[PDB]
């Protein structure tokens, strides 16, 4: 089954201000998705170090960058933590909630979007590029889920029948019409280098087919 739910109205308000608002530099995107793929990888590392079974699901520690120009996708994969039912629906939006208001109280203020992974939002970033964002998790803990949402003030959470991931996640952005310059080599590593260039992982570009 598929289940719908309504997001906070913080979060609906965050995601319409993201869509609506001029803003050109869009491509700090990536570097706040990548750093939540860096702080997954920590995570999962940390707990490691006290329970070595916690990497029975995957050793390999890394971040893969997968453009597709034909089905206009961007994938972000992680090896990191991923992340359970409940954050998924309830523990990382609660966190949101209060990030979210002091966010929007920052650029009342004079501060612009670039700084939105400093209120911990940074994953909401996503809707500068994409008209549609797929989650695609799994945590030792839960089964393997896929979270979506096209805004509007909903998402979804259904338990995902697509290939077994051992843990971690995936964000597929689906890419809005004008910003298919997300899917060129050159441009994803020029923005890997601008912003993303000390990573304590391994990030891979894959190139297309
Ligand atoms: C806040 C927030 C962060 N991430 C988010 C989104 C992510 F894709 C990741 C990730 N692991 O790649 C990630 N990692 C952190 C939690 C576990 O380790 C750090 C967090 C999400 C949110 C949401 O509100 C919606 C969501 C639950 C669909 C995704």
């Amino acid at each position: 089954e598929v289940e719908t739910f309504a997001f906070q109205a913080e979060i609906a308000q965050l995601m319409s201000l993201i869509i609506n608002t001029f803003y050109s530099n869009k491509e700090i995107f990536l570097r706040e998705l990548i750093s939540n793929s860096s702080d997954a990888l920590d995570k999962i590392r940390y707990e490691s170090l006290t329970d070595p079974s916690k990497l029975d699901s995957g050793k390999e520690l890394h971040i893969n960058l997968i453009p597709n120009k034909q089905d206009r996708t961007l994938t972000i994969v992680d090896t990191g933590i991923g992340m359970t039912k409940a954050d998924l629906i309830n523990n990382l939006g609660t966190i949101a909630k209060s990030g979210t208001k002091a966010f929007m109280e920052a650029l009342q203020a004079g501060a612009d979007i670039s700084m939105i992974g400093q209120f911990g939002v940074g994953f909401y970033s996503a809707y500068l590029v994409a008209e549609k964002v797929t989650v695609i998790t799994k945590h030792n803990d839960d089964e393997q889920y896929a979270w979506e949402s096209s805004a509007g003030g909903s998402f979804t959470v259904r338990t995902d029948t697509g290939e077994p991931m051992g843990r971690g996640t995936k964000v597929i952005l689906h890419l809005k019409e004008d910003q298919t310059e997300y899917l060129e080599e050159r441009r994803i590593k020029e923005i890997v280098k601008k912003h993303s260039q000390f990573i304590g992982y391994p990030i891979t570009l894959f190139v297309e087919k």
